[PDB]
């Protein structure tokens, strides 16, 4: 069946933490083999298993990227949540954080079909080091 | 032109404060005519101000609301954006919260044409009296 609201929050909160430790199989491994990825949305989509690897390989590659749950994951009981995050990352060199949500639906399998990632330059930060 | 990335969080900040006084002419001014709700998602949907008034003052009945974001809202360049909040209510005498993320899509006069609204029992709190 779809994921229950309580699977949907354990499965979204494992794909974070799977970001947070660079593990591309694992994160590829959530995804439908032809899901369809929009990060950020408002760009044109990623589609598919062999695209959305490249995008977290080339992103997390190689490899000072850190993601933290910032609040809770948000479940429904059809197959859906969104989740409130902080990525850490190198752009020219500073340390910067970017503040993101993720929506993300399910299918029977338990596999993400959609994901939507939120977030533009308003939400970029420069840390401390 | 769509509403920009700051302009996004601006909007959907103040559909919180307005949700926290209650004021529910200003909430239902915030939608597009015929603008489509679902909340939370995966019940049906309901649309037009009129069905979105009637929604809200369910959700308001029990007297008490607050509404507080509960950290930044998340905007893109598409006149979108999803934001965290927590909302606290009275119910059956006792004090709940809910934890709920909100994604909204504006038309170019800055009025939301679409609302989704995520969560369930997962993201409640409810407490004694005191």
């Amino acid at each position: 069946n779809l994921p229950t609201a309580q699977e949907v929050q354990g499965l979204m909160a494992r794909a974070i933490e799977l970001v947070d430790v660079g593990d591309i199989e694992a994160i590829v491994q959530m995804y439908a083999d032809d899901a369809t990825v929009e990060d950020p949305f408002g760009q044109p989509p990623i589609h598919g298993r062999e695209q959305i690897a490249a995008f977290y390989r080339q992103g997390l590659g190689g490899g000072k990227v850190r993601a933290c749950l910032t609040g809770p994951v948000r479940a429904s009981h059809n197959g859906c949540g969104a989740m409130p995050f902080r990525v850490e990352m190198v752009w020219n060199g500073q340390p910067c954080a970017l503040d993101v949500i993720a929506v993300m639906r399910f299918d029977e399998h338990g596999r993400i079909q959609t994901m939507q990632a939120y977030w533009s330059e308003v939400n970029l930060s420069v840390r401390e080091p």
